[PDB]
Formats: structure tokens, C-alpha cells, sequence
């Protein structure tokens, strides 16, 4: 059944919750935006998807507003804390295949299986935003996605170890908001079954075969 979005365990659970889909839209503007000095020639497309990203910051923040809900932002900052550190490692030492992987696949996934779960169990203002955040995020082939299967075979062993890295981070961030996301009425098992399916599509498009990926799917423990 729908949850309450008038009562306080609601509103509560909703200024952290809200706060991260915030930051994380907010970070990924940055990320393209950082990915442009790694990518010269893509800095246009870069600039398209961070005007994109900006977009969902300002539907996702009305959906707070709404709601009469102060999305607590120090948690949010927090939260993305050792994703953001490994994307401005990787990024510092020209480490593109790395960033694509962090932004690109592994944020890219988690959103996705966020909303998707999210919706069916979403208020009518904040419905329709995040069904149109999710019917417009991207095209066919991802500007990661359909550069790093142009890229595989020159950067093979560092997605591995950007897998192995940065996997186990995703669940963590999971972990710390499963009770949050549960009183929004969103099972902890829906959500991993459908970024793991979002991951497994993205590494197969890539090139990897059904081992390569098991193996990576694996690194989360
Ligand atoms: C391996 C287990 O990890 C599964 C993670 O499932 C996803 C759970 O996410 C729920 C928290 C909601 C945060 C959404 C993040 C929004 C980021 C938007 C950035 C856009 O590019
Ligand atoms: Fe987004
Ligand atoms: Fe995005």
C-alpha cells in the first residue's frame, strides 16, 4: 500500500532520501562536465547530459518542496563521500576508463534501479517527475557504454579493478539507506536485483561474456 507522505517518519526518511538523489544529480554534472578535460572531443555531448542532470536536480528538488520537506544535504555530501574521493583519484591521474565506469555504469544503474522502484510507490507530483527523469535520462548507447566498448580491449584490467574498488561502495551506500528507503515502501531486494540487472546489460553491451561478469558481480562481497 501507498505510505503516508503527510507524516513525519515520511518526512523524516524523505529529507535524506530526497537529499542524495539531489547531491547524486548535482555530482553527475560535475563528472561529465570533469570527463570533458579526459574527453576533449566529447565536450559538447558532456555538456548536453550535465544540462540534463541539472534538469532532474531542480524536478528532484520540487519533489521536497512539495512534500514540505528540507532535504538534509550534509548527509548527502557525506553519503557520495567515497565514491566522489575514487571518481577525483581516477580523475587526477587521467584514469578515463575509471571514471566512466564510477558515473557512467555503476551511478547510472543505481539511479535507475532507484526510480524504477521508486515510482510505483510515489506521490502524484513526484511520480510524474521521476517518470520523467527515467522516459528521457539518455539514448541508446550511453556516452561511457559506447565508448567503452570502442575502448575494451586497452582498458580491460583497470575496469576490473575499478569494478573491484567501487562495486563493493554502491552496496555500502545501499546498506546505509535500506530503512529510509523501506519506510518510502521500497524493498532493499528490489533495488539490488534491478541494478544488478541494469550492471549486468551495460557490461554485456561493453563486450564482457557471462564469467567476466559473474566474477565482477561477485566483487560486491
Ligand atoms: C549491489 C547493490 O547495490 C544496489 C543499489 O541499488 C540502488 C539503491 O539506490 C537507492 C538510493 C537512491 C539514490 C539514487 C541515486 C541518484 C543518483 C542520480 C545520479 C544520476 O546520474
Ligand atoms: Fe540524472
Ligand atoms: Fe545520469
Amino acid at each position: 500500500a501507498l505510505p503516508d507522505f503527510t507524516s513525519d517518519r515520511y518526512k523524516d526518511a524523505y529529507s535524506r532520501i530526497n537529499a542524495i538523489v539531489i547531491e547524486g544529480e548535482q555530482e553527475a554534472h560535475d563528472n561529465y562536465i570533469a570527463i570533458g578535460t579526459l574527453l576533449p572531443d566529447h565536450v559538447e555531448e558532456l555538456k548536453r547530459l550535465a544540462k540534463m542532470e541539472m534538469r532532474h536536480k531542480k524536478g528532484f528538488t520540487a519533489c521536497g518542496k512539495n512534500l514540505g520537506v528540507k532535504a538534509d544535504m550534509d548527509f548527502a555530501r557525506e553519503f557520495f563521500a567515497p565514491l566522489r574521493d575514487n571518481f577525483q583519484t581516477a580523475l587526477g591521474q587521467g584514469k578515463t576508463p575509471t571514471c566512466l565506469l564510477i558515473q557512467a555504469l555503476l551511478i547510472e544503474a543505481f539511479a535507475i534501479s532507484a526510480y524504477h522502484t521508486y515510482i510505483p510507490v510515489s506521490d502524484p507530483f513526484a511520480r510524474k517527475i521521476t517518470e520523467g527523469v527515467v522516459k528521457d535520462e539518455y539514448t541508446h548507447l550511453n556516452y561511457g557504454e559506447a565508448w567503452l566498448k570502442a575502448n575494451l580491449e586497452s582498458c580491460r584490467e583497470e575496469l576490473l579493478e575499478a569494478n573491484r574498488e567501487n562495486l563493493p561502495l554502491i552496496l555500502r551506500m545501499l546498506d546505509q539507506v535500506a530503512g529510509d528507503a523501506a519506510v518510502l515502501q521500497m524493498d532493499k531486494e528490489d533495488l539490488i536485483e534491478d541494478f544488478l540487472i541494469a550492471y549486468q546489460e551495460s557490461l554485456t553491451e561493453i563486450g564482457f561474456n557471462t564469467r567476466e561478469i559473474t566474477r565482477m558481480a561477485a566483487a560486491a562481497l
